[PDB]
């Protein structure tokens, strides 16, 4: 009458529980948050592979069971609204959580960055996990373990040493929360990025995020929410509806084709699940 379940922790590690088959995604979820001593647990969700492989949020209002048809109920726990300010989380561990998540964003290659920022960040996840630099604790070798982007230049490596040697003092909280302002500075925080092609066939990429629905071609336009009016889905589809123009005069609908209608409405629940969150709490 309970199936297993399977959750990687955004520290790596894997949480297993049991939950009744007819389990709503709400119960697990409640399971992981408990497991993690996360209060502030609307910020993250759940994802899974359906069987095409594409990454889905296990929404927790409906059963597991109409979600994932195989029994294969494995899932990893990540950040699904990114804060725009994380100083004002009222948690210490939501922002340990949060840089656990943009540290992989970083190292997967999903929020690019400068070699000076990468270095910035770097020092600041050194400073928070090992502590004060020390000659006699820190070989030149003492940060091999750490990934800090997609490549490693033994010249990031240096700048991230040089830069830990002058976070001396620094707790591992305010190592955190600095990793946490530059990185929310950042052009792709948080964005949620969908291949799409517009209306002549030009493929470009839907971020959605906190402030708006963004489009990609190289970054082009960006539609605050305050400047959409409806959000809807047909078929392969993806549609908003906004009033362009200086004075809101009319109306106009600019569409975006899917690659299929599982894609469309994927991107569509994404968007509105964030216009909700972000708009109406």
């Amino acid at each position: 009458a309970s199936m297993q379940c399977k959750v990687i922790l955004l520290d790596g590690s894997e949480y297993t529980c049991d939950v009744e088959k007819r389990s709503r995604g709400q119960v697990l979820f409640d399971k992981v948050c408990e497991h993690l001593n996360l209060l502030e647990k609307d910020y993250f969700g759940l994802t899974y592979r359906d069987a095409e492989n594409q990454k889905n949020w296990l929404d927790p209002a409906k059963e597991i069971k109409k979600q994932v048809r195989s029994g294969a109920w494995h899932f990893s726990f990540n950040v699904k609204f990114y804060p725009p300010d994380p100083a004002q989380l009222s948690e210490d561990i939501t922002r340990y959580y949060l840089c656990l998540q943009l540290r992989d964003d970083i190292v997967s290659g999903r929020l690019p960055c400068s070699f000076v920022t990468l270095a910035l960040l770097g020092s600041y996840t050194v400073q928070s996990e090992l502590g004060d630099y020390d000659p006699d604790e820190c070989g030149s070798d003492y940060i091999s373990e750490f990934r800090f982007a997609p490549n490693h230049t033994k010249e990031l490596e240096d700048k991230v040493i040089e830069l830990h040697k002058s976070h001396r003092g620094m707790t591992p909280a305010e190592a955190e929360m600095h990793f946490l302002e530059n990185a929310k500075k950042l052009s792709m925080y948080g964005v949620d990025l969908h291949h799409a092609k517009d209306s002549e066939g030009v493929e470009i990429m839907l971020g959605v995020c906190a402030s708006g629905l963004l489009i990609y071609r190289l970054r082009i336009n960006r539609f605050a929410w305050p400047k959409v009016l409806k959000i809807s889905y047909k078929r392969n589809n993806f549609y908003i509806k906004i009033r362009p123009g200086e004075f809101e005069q009319f109306e106009s609908t600019i569409g975006f084709k899917l690659p299929n209608h599982r894609a469309a409405k994927r991107l569509w629940k994404v968007c509105v699940e964030h216009h909700t969150f972000f708009r109406l709490l």
